[PDB]
């Protein structure tokens, strides 16, 4: 094999990959977290004022 | 036309109203929350100073 053995002449070398993923995702949701839930039956709802 | 049932084609529909009414007309009236009232008989009253 080549005279001088260096990192560029290596085959079958492990990847040294990282076992995680940078999940940089904001999901605060301040509004929906305090609005409130109310079930309905139709696709159109109305109210009086 | 389509034998399947779709919201746009439904005829008998329960409106699913809100079951209340919203009114914001203020009713504070602080000046009426003063000292109590005083019943009288005649349409003209008076006092000495």
């Amino acid at each position: 094999n080549p005279t001088l053995f260096v990192s560029y002449d290596q085959n079958g070398k492990k990847l040294s990959f990282a076992n995680w993923i940078s999940v940089l995702s904001p999901q605060d949701t301040p509004f929906v977290s305090m609005t409130g839930k109310e079930s309905i039956n139709q696709t159109i709802f109305s109210w009086q004022t």
